[PDB]
């Protein structure tokens, strides 16, 4: 019920087209739970590591 989400302060903005690099990557990467390529209303996609993941 709080902030669980929290970009991967490191990682090469690419390979990003399916939940699977980002998402397997934060999945063990950074011990997280799940993950995705987030965008930003700016075209910029970034691993996001979701550790509770509602």
């Amino acid at each position: 019920q709080d902030k669980c989400k929290k970009v991967y302060e490191n990682y090469p903005v690419s390979k990003c087209q399916l939940a699977n690099q980002c998402n397997y990557d934060c999945k063990l990467d950074k011990h997280a739970r799940s993950g995705e390529c987030f965008y930003d209303e700016k075209r910029n996609l970034q691993c996001i590591c979701d550790y509770c993941e509602y």
